């Protein structure tokens, strides 16, 4: 028939090459199973699957392995795909990482890793990224070739523990010069004992609170 290309989808640059160039909620076929992502479609030639994305304060990001493994949230606002579900779609092919940022002043800013992986859960879901460029700064390197902790599984670098403190599940350091998952605060400064916000070192610092921010992957050809 005369009708657009249809999914479920194998990922969000397949939807926007068959002519879909809406940003929204897509079907995905993650392994054995179909999931929703939201896609962008615009920036930077769209075809970009949402893997994490803070916006509203409105999700829990204290939670637990089992959550951070699964997934949770809702693909129309603030969620995790889950590391199980990133570690299937980019245990196949090269990947592009692109982190979208911006304050509460209506700056943005973004960075580009030119490959991202993950290990499976048998190897803590060790992250592995490429090659750096963006305007952001790189803010995630730090964090190449480390395990993924939560509160309970504290495999980071530091002496304590830093999701206690920075309250996300990532792959901490000592402790990070990202917490993409911490404490979404309602304003860019606020107050706590730690510095536990959505932070970017090289985008307003470690003790500033993002307003935005978002991970997507998307094929990488070469
Ligand atoms: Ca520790």
């Amino acid at each position: 028939s005369m009708t657009k290309p249809v999914g479920p989808w194998q990922d969000c640059a397949e939807a926007r090459q068959a002519g879909h160039e809406q940003s929204g909620v897509y079907e995905l076929r993650v392994g054995r199973h179909v999931v929703s992502v939201w896609c962008e479609q615009q920036l930077e030639g769209g075809g970009w699957t949402v893997i994490q994305r803070r916006q509203d304060g409105s999700v829990n990001f204290f939670t637990t392995w089992q959550h951070y493994k699964a997934g949770f949230g809702r693909p129309d606002g603030e969620y995790w795909l889950g590391l199980e579900p990133v570690y299937q779609l980019t245990s196949r092919g090269d990947h592009e990482l692109l982190v979208l940022l911006e304050d509460w002043g209506g700056r943005g800013a973004r960075a580009h890793y030119d490959g991202f992986s993950l290990e499976p859960e048998s190897d803590h879901y060790r992250l592995r990224l490429g090659q750096y460029h963006g305007d952001a700064g790189d803010s995630l390197s730090w964090h190449n070739d480390k395990p993924f902790s939560t509160v309970d599984r504290d495999r980071d670098s530091y002496s304590g523990n830093c999701a206690l403190y920075q309250r996300g599940g990532w792959w901490y350091h000592a402790c990070a010069h990202s917490n993409l998952n911490g404490v979404w605060h309602h304003g860019g400064h606020y107050r706590s004992r730690y510095q536990d916000g959505v932070y970017w070192a090289e985008f307003r610092g470690g003790a500033y609170s993002l307003r935005k921010a978002a991970m997507l992957i998307r094929p990488l050809k070469l």
